[PDB]
């Protein structure tokens, strides 16, 4: 039934809303210039940086970095409530439970950092603050380029214009992938997979009925994303060993054991 599909829509999108403090509506209310209550303070060099400390909520470079450390965290708890309102995720295997989450962490995260960017910076501390793609960009080595690349995942993917209600169906994709390292039994979780699957078909027909082929538009992202993935767990390795006197914490370690 569409109807049952629509459903599963409208539940998933719920979910999101009461998981997600900073969805991509408000996000884009905050990035166009909306209001004047929600302007950010704008962060693209050092004395902004500093000034900004004292407006919105060691080294410089290691300042930032632990900054999206913390933040992480915050996503992976985010992400691991969403997770539970799945239908079917909470009642598989529990060792199957920790597998997609662990796998599905970083690219759901990235998903959903691009809604908080444009092609000039990203969206930091829930809104408050906004961080030039220029200033993150002259970081110093190797911390140059550890967002470059998501900005230009973001960019492309901005462009399929997705809103809330389609992303809520396209991250419980991602976290029910049956193709992941480990999982015990495939089988649960691609019968999951292939509802979530059929309602985002619906959906997007829906929900943008002249985005031509849109959905497959979007699953091939999910090549970029795993791109994007590798990339950072390198990044990462060459900074733990430049960076002996650098923490990483618990949970964010936990996903990173292969
Ligand atoms: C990444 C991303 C971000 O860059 N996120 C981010 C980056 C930098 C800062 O601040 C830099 C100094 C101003 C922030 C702001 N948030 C924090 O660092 C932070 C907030 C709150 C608390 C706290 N609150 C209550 C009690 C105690 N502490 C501590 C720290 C945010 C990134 C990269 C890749 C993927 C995702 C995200």
């Amino acid at each position: 039934e569409s109807a049952d599909l629509r459903a599963l829509a409208k539940h998933l999108y719920d979910s999101y809303i009461k998981s997600f403090p900073l969805t991509k509506a408000k996000a884009r209310a905050i990035l166009t210039g909306k209001t004047t209550d929600k302007s950010p303070f704008v962060i693209y060099d050092m004395n902004s940086l500093m000034m900004g400390e004292d407006k919105i909520k060691k080294e410089v470079a290691i300042r930032i970095f632990q900054g999206c450390q913390f933040r992480s965290v915050e996503a992976v708890q985010e992400i691991t409530e969403y997770a539970k309102s799945i239908p079917g995720f909470v009642n598989l295997d529990l060792n199957d439970q920790v597998t997609l989450l662990k796998y599905g962490v970083h690219e759901i995260i990235y998903t959903m950092l691009a809604s908080l960017m444009n092609k000039d910076g990203v969206l930091i501390s829930e809104g408050q603050g906004f961080m030039t793609r220029e200033f993150l960009k002259s970081l110093r080595k190797p911390f140059g380029d550890f967002m470059e690349p998501k900005f230009e995942f973001a960019v492309k993917f901005n462009a399929l214009e997705l809103d809330d209600s389609d992303l809520a169906i396209f991250i419980a994709v991602i976290i029910l992938s049956g193709d992941r390292p480990g999982l015990l039994n495939v089988k649960p979780i691609e019968d999951i997979q292939d509802n979530l699957l059929q309602a985002l078909e619906l959906q997007l027909k829906l929900n943008h009925p002249e985005s031509s082929q849109l959905f497959a538009k979007l699953l091939q992202k999910m090549t970029d994303l795993r791109q994007i993935v590798t990339e950072h767990v390198q990044l990462l390795q060459v900074i733990k060993k430049t960076e002996t006197d650098m923490s990483l914490h618990p949970l964010l370690q936990e996903i990173y054991k292969d």
